[PDB]
């Protein structure tokens, strides 16, 4: 990589001002993946396309635990047994302005359904195709992955508490690795940062 | 012949192809889960919806204590989503094409018992209605009726075909797609009316 920890991190926060996306790496003692984020406010159709197309298609929401209040999803599982503990709760349809829900379009309706301003619960169908991921408190602090990362990136950024994200894939069906994410985030100017580099950040700050 | 299709679908699963199934709109790229490879996943996961389900028994669902995700299921479709799943091992993150392959494979394994899968994971069981597509004419039942008229268990693995531009591929694409990839191409409705002849 290039430059410190700190001054990836505001890239980070001037994409996502403008526009562009994140790539963000975590441990590679971890899940070892790299995560096409963008926030929920401002993610286009287009790019949602693009997500589904290279990352795993499993595109998720990532929301703050008072939010997932509010729209009243409760956690998937009581007994999270999964490897990561990660977040899932039960997930979603935009309650009108989309059909089978699964297309680009679909799921960033959806995305707005969920984030916007005084969004009930009716607002949203159940089960969908948009993955809620309730962010731990603390963040990446409490819990250091790719969930938790979105958020407190959001957070710094300016914006609502809410981003999109998805695990970047190669064309063969294996995780795309450091390198490929990297290169891919350089085709499509999204700025890379790790979650080593927002630790090191908030703690700072 | 809507009847032909079906022979030919079943034809094709059999010897270890894909189907095609259409009908909501959508086009569904379904393997059989005893079968399936790990390429076959890794080409649903690149021009599928990456939501790849598989599709199962209650008394399977109820084999895995697989709770059905939410008890009030206001979908616009009613879509039989359950608790999502992971093989508790022989996985890592679960998301690879290899990963989902395995954690099919142990689910529909023989035997299998709920500590084999943990939850969440990133594999959708979806629970077909008892009566097949006589009941709810979905690509749920759709696939475990054509898994059963097929000679498999009924378990089988479907997923939505979308163009790279996001918007879902219509059945003339899936058509094409078919073509590609030598899959065999039957409706819902041809499925219907099979049942009911016999
Ligand atoms: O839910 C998913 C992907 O859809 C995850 O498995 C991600 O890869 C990152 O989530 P964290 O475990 O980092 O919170």
């Amino acid at each position: 990589s290039f430059g410190t920890p700190f001054e990836r991190v505001e890239l980070a926060l001037d994409a996502l001002r403008e526009g562009r996306g994140v790539m963000v790496l975590d441990d590679e003692d971890r899940e070892n993946e790299g995560d096409m984020i963008f926030p929920a406010e401002t993610m286009t159709v287009e790019q949602m396309a693009l997500t589904i197309r290279h990352g795993s298609g499993i595109v998720c929401l990532c929301i703050t635990e008072d939010r997932r209040k509010q729209l009243d999803l409760p956690m998937m599982v009581e007994n999270n047994t999964s490897a990561y503990g990660t977040g899932f709760t039960v997930t979603i349809e935009a309650a009108e302005g989309v059909t089978t829900g699964v297309s680009a379009a679909d799921r960033v309706t959806t995305v707005r359904a969920a984030i916007k301003d005084g969004a009930k619960p009716s607002d949203l169908n159940r089960p969908g195709h948009v993955f809620p991921l309730r962010a731990q408190a603390g963040g990446v602090l409490t819990r250091g992955g790719h969930t938790e990362a979105t958020i407190d990136l959001m957070t710094l950024a300016g914006f609502k508490p809410a981003g999109v994200l998805c695990e970047l894939t190669n064309d063969d069906g294996t995780m795309a690795r450091a390198p490929e994410c990297i290169a891919f985030a350089g085709q499509h100017n999204m700025a890379v940062v790790t979650i080593e580099d927002l630790v090191a950040y908030r703690q700072a700050h």
